[PDB]
């Protein structure tokens, strides 16, 4: 139960990669905001182009390079972007060729992050078990500690600087481009019943009220006025919450059945994210603070109903029809982010994406019906 030499070159390396990853992906939408204040539309475009782009292209050494590359070009274009728009001359045909640079950048920078962290054979099979424990844990620390910390830097800049903290978080990733390097340079359908269990799984990815998505990012920041800090510590409670369903989820799977505990676990996600909601249309004073509370809570039965999802799809279809049906999970997740960013670039300001959170909720409820008719076989 000892980390080996090159174990831990691979652990050490898996925290510095995600760590520079994270931290820049979630200041982003705060830029984009900066830069356009009252377009979530625009933050929203940025990433139905990296969506696309990114699932279009989709080796291991060139993830560092990409990285590198990536978050130098988003500096120097997010900086053009700033000053230009900035001068009181918009919608030049410059403002566009920076944008959607800034936005193929975008799309190179998730790239090195899938590739990275495919460097991420080398360990022995028997101290696999304790090796793939590990990087929970790193890969928790980064959840937890990226947001946090990169929502300090983001909030806490200079007067006239907003974007201060931004190339601080870029500059932190070109430097630790060094140490990542030498790092990994050393160590490297039509009629199927369980068509309608995918299905139900899936409405889920159209839920705008996840504390690690970048769309809530946008709006919590520009409409609701909460502090990047604030911002962050809501992201990194996100992950502990749904730490609390791999404990509530095994221990109701023992006294009830395992599809008593996703039904009862993607039920509490639809009750409480209810509850949010109506906070949500309240007196904003403190309700924000039960409308995110609320989000944590429910990342509990998310968490614990992805769980039984997963493991009715392993004892119920066949090793014959199971990679199909993972390209129609694949599918249908893929369509449902697709959707979900494709309807917010159509924002006609920041302020309508209430009009968001309320078919998302449409979507956890009803994704709740699904799954109740279909574990009825
Ligand atoms: C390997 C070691 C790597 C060390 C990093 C060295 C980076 C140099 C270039 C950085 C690019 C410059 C970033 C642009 C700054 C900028 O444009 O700031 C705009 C200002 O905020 C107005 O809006
Ligand atoms: O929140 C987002 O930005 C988009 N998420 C939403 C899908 N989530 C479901 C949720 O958080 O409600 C997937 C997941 O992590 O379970 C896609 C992703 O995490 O890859
Ligand atoms: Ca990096
Ligand atoms: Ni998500």
């Amino acid at each position: 139960q000892s980390l080996l030499r090159i174990e831990t070159q691979l652990l050490l390396g898996r925290l510095l990669t995600r760590s520079g990853d994270q931290a820049w992906d979630f200041v982003v939408p705060f830029a984009l905001l900066v830069i356009f204040p009252g377009k979530l539309q625009v933050a929203a475009f940025y990433y139905l182009i990296v969506k696309i782009g990114t699932f279009l292209l989709t080796v291991v050494k060139w993830g560092v390079w990409l990285q590198f590359f990536a978050i130098l070009a988003g500096m120097v274009f997010f900086g053009m972007l700033d000053g230009l728009v900035r001068a009181g001359g918009r919608e030049s045909w410059l403002l566009s060729v920076l944008f959607i640079a800034l936005a193929l950048s975008g799309v190179m920078a998730s790239l090195g992050s899938q590739i990275t962290d495919i460097s991420v054979s080398l360990v022995a099979p028997e101290k696999l078990t304790h090796f793939n424990s590990w990087l929970r844990r790193i890969d928790l620390a980064t959840e937890v500690g990226a947001p946090i910390l990169a929502g300090a830097l983001f909030a806490f800049h200079p007067e006239q600087l907003p974007l201060a903290g931004l190339f601080l978080i870029g500059l932190w990733n070109l430097v630790s481009f060094v140490p990542e390097y030498f790092l990994l340079r050393n160590v490297i359908s039509f009629s199927d019943p369980i068509f309608w269990l995918i299905l139900s799984y899936a409405l889920l990815w159209l839920s705008v009220l996840s504390p690690h998505g970048v769309l809530l990012a946008a709006y919590l920041k520009d409409e609701m006025r909460l502090p990047e800090t604030e911002i962050g510590l809501f992201r990194g409670l996100g992950a502990v919450f749904g730490l609390i369903s791999t404990v509530s989820f095994p221990y109701l799977v023992r006294r009830l059945g395992l599809i008593s505990s996703s039904r009862w676990h993607l039920g509490f996600q639809g009750v409480t994210l209810g509850i949010a909601v109506t906070a949500f249309a309240m007196g904003s004073t403190a309700s924000v603070y039960v409308f995110l509370g609320c989000i944590l809570l429910s990342r509990v039965g998310l968490y614990g109903f992805s769980n039984g999802e997963f493991e009715l799809r392993q004892r119920l279809i066949p090793e014959g029809r199971r990679g199909e049906l993972n390209s129609l999970s694949s599918l249908t997740t893929t369509s449902a982010t697709l959707i979900l960013f494709s309807a917010g670039s159509l924002l006609p300001q920041t302020e309508d994406f209430k009009y968001l959170v309320y078919v998302s909720l449409a979507a956890v409820l009803l994704a709740n019906v699904v799954f109740i008719k279909w574990s009825s076989r």
